[PDB]
């Protein structure tokens, strides 16, 4: 009973981490570079 | 029983920790430079 729970249960937590960790490294970096091309795009409204 | 419930549990804290924590960081400074590049816009605004 508390072996295959227990073994399930850390599982799932297995695809919560694999999950919110990419989440996570993704969400970060990218939406960091999204502020970059939203610098860009402010300079490019400055130059027009 | 409890050692790999508290240790499953705490490996899943710690992926809470990691994506709290980064969405703080993230948020937060990102949030704050598009404060910045809205003040800027305004004043764009009023260069127009």
């Amino acid at each position: 009973l508390s072996l295959q729970i227990d073994a399930a249960k850390v599982e799932a937590q297995n695809q919560l981490n694999a999950a919110r960790i990419a989440e996570i490294f993704n969400n970060m970096d990218l939406s960091k570079q999204s502020e970059f091309r939203e610098f860009l795009k402010t300079v490019a409204s400055f130059q027009q």
